[PDB]
DNA sequence: TCTTAAAATCGAAGTTAATATAAACTACATAACAGACATAAGAACAAGTTACAGACGTATTACATAA
């Protein structure tokens, strides 16, 4: 049992939080590369949805 | 003749009922929907054509009455 491990809600909710984090991430460094930052505010960079 | 990667298999019922991320403008042709008209089909009324029924009228026979 010290082989073994206990994983609860807790990490799990934060394992499938970091993974839709990444997914947001891969787009937001996408848009980022373009170059025309001038009108755009954080919240129109981040996709809630994944 | 000996490794080494693949290929295939692994009990019945029973229950069970799904998800959820990520260009715009313009030009043209076609299909669909609505309205109106004509047509075909049925409903209604009235008449005509025809035979039979229902009770009457007639014809026939038998009884009664008159000579």
């Amino acid at each position: 049992l010290g082989n073994r491990r206990i994983r609860s809600v807790g990490e799990m909710a934060e394992n499938q939080f970091r993974v839709g984090l990444v997914r947001v991430e891969r787009a937001v460094k996408e848009r980022l590369s373009l170059g025309d930052l001038d009108n755009v505010m954080p919240q129109d960079l981040i996709n809630a949805k994944p």
